[PDB]
């Protein structure tokens, strides 16, 4: 049983991915934030520009089983076409995603990315794997596709991220009262450290969901 | 002997490679353009952003040798770093780009990428080939990496583009009078031909080099 704040199709606005389409499958509730802004100053994520509370968001709801899931997310890809992809977030995404839905997924064509934050264990049968560091939560997954940190945080040990196995590191300023600030920051940490690439958030500048 | 208009340090701001730190070698003299505004409402190619006239800007000037130019472009990368990283484009790279220069790149530790518009051969040594076809030029190079199509040109034909041998499909709207209704009809035409990944010029939006 899957718990889905919406599910909507466009381009992949962040990572290494950036610019490419995809169905956007937001999954509800996070480990490390309830979502309501009452815990936002205590909680051990506090930065989230997300609305990953409940299921009332568009093609959001509480979904039966794995097919029936599927066949929403299918529905929304483009009639006849490949390349199907799907991008699982929220949220996080490793509360809800197990290995029948996966299965599923690639039954129907689907190749299938995640954005998760690195505190649970992940299913590496997943073909896209996006790790996004939270600076006070633990690691667990040390190995991966991109490794997607949003600077700055405090307490934050960058270079030593660059030692885990990635194949991709990128840097993403963190939105907010300064994000023309910290993306100025990200781009100096790249100029300085060129193992590490810029990832902006192009959804934002484009306008697109 | 080599004429180069600009030698700078930044990020690559299109492609697959956008984001990733590079030193970008902007030879003079393009074989579609003159270069010329007199000459852009009759050339090949009508619609360039770029200035390639002359050896003036940064960094810019004749180079006797092949190691002479290495030698500036190494200098401009952080030093004790790796990942080193150079993209060659003007310009029309392979009006002077030649094998000596790739391997003396090569030996520096860079990896090469080159901006092409197609209608000359590319050497194959190069590790990184991106062609953006010009609609009323011959398009003689048929494989590469990437196959970055600005969008729209008249007598464009898209959709024969998707058929040749490159890894990446991408469409980059046309700048101009008309970005943001380009921009539009760019992503549009990803969503419905998902084979497409959406290419921004980044460094437009970032106010970078
Ligand atoms: C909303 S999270 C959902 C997936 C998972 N909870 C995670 O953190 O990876 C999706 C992505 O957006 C990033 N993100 C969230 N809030 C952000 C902000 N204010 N600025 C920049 N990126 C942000 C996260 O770091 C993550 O990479
Ligand atoms: C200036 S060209 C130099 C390399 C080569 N002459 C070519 O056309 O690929 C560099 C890149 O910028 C793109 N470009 C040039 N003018 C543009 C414009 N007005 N809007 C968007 N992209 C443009 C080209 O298509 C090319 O991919
Ligand atoms: N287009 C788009 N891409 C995204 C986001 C988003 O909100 N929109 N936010 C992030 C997400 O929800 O995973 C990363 N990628
Ligand atoms: N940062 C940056 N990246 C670029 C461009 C440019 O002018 N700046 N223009 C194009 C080029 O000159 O190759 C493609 N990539
Ligand atoms: S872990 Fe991800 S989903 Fe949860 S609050 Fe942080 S950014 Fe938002
Ligand atoms: S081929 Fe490239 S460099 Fe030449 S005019 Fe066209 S866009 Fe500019
Ligand atoms: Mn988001
Ligand atoms: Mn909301
Ligand atoms: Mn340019
Ligand atoms: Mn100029």
């Amino acid at each position: 049983t899957y718990a889905v704040k919406e599910i909507f199709y466009t381009l992949q606005g962040e990572g290494a991915n950036a610019g490419r389409p995809a169905v956007f499958c937001r999954f509800a509730g996070c480990n490390l934030w309830s979502g309501r802004e009452e815990d936002r100053a205590q909680a051990v994520c506090r930065f989230c520009d997300t609305d990953f509370v409940g299921t009332d968001g568009e093609n959001g709801g509480k979904f039966k089983d794995a097919d029936a899931l599927v066949a929403t997310i299918a529905g929304l890809w483009p009639a006849g076409e490949a390349h199907r992809f799907v991008v699982c977030t929220g949220g996080e995404p490793m509360l809800q995603l197990d290995q029948p839905l996966v299965d599923a997924l690639h039954a129907a064509g689907f190749g299938i990315a995640i954005e998760t934050n690195g505190s649970l264990p992940v299913l590496e049968s997943i073909d896209w794997i996006c790790v996004s560091p939270k600076a006070d939560a633990p690691l667990v997954v040390t190995k991966g596709n991109e490794l997607k940190v949003v600077i700055p945080q405090d307490n934050q040990r960058l270079a030593d991220y660059a030692k885990l196995d990635f194949e991709y590191f990128l840097v993403q300023p963190m939105d907010g009262p300064s994000r023309d600030l910290n993306t100025k920051l990200a781009i100096d940490w790249c100029k300085r450290h060129p193992q590490w690439r810029l990832s902006m958030q192009t959804h934002k500048y484009l306008n697109i969901p």
